[PDB]
């Protein structure tokens, strides 16, 4: 298992001092469809955005989705048992 | 939760005029184990391949495995309840 | 489903051949909150560390966490069915 907590990249949403523009931006769809080439060069915004999206979704999967799915699993069984046992007592 | 739909990097596979090669190529396992070092500058194919990996698999997890899993658990609970219902009916 | 058998990037933990420092290092939270700015010089250490984190956390979820949850669901359903079966037999 992974040994360390999962940090987000460029978590904050602020204007960078060097640029004065938001630290993250969506890459243009055309670039997503194909990616970089020899001559083409990466921009800071897209670079930060990709890693930020990856880390944020990893958080949402690990620390959010599984815990609540487990809680729902337990709750479903508890409610089913209650419903059945009511009739059984009847 | 994050407010952007998961976009798979380099989803399409095509030849790039700059390289003439497929947009994604598998890094040699030596590099996978090792990684980069100062002075190295990545080849576009490996970069695209890695990002496509990390994005496509998160997309799969979010949009295929879970929507399947909640439906499956719900159906399992419903079928167990149904069976107990036929058992009670008599 | 993705065709890629995901692999861990920089899975080996050794010092760099040209630099005595390790091949991976956690970026300072200062950078994690902001992201690379104009004119910054990315180091292979941070790139390798983040890719390692992402890849390891993806494959852990894919290969371990889901089979565990499925086995737990199956066992819970079987035991729950058995309880009511026994009680209705009584």
């Amino acid at each position: 298992k992974p040994k360390d907590p999962i940090y987000v990249w460029a978590a904050a949403d602020v204007n960078l001092p060097g640029t004065g523009r938001p630290n993250k931006s969506k890459p243009i769809d055309d670039l997503l469809a194909k990616g970089y080439d020899k001559g083409q060069k990466p921009a800071a915004e897209e670079f930060n955005y990709i890693l930020n999206m990856s880390s944020a979704w990893v958080n949402w999967i690990v620390n959010e989705k599984f815990p609540e799915l487990e809680a729902e699993i337990a709750r479903l069984l508890a409610e089913l048992e209650n419903r059945i046992n009511q009739q059984l007592a009847v």
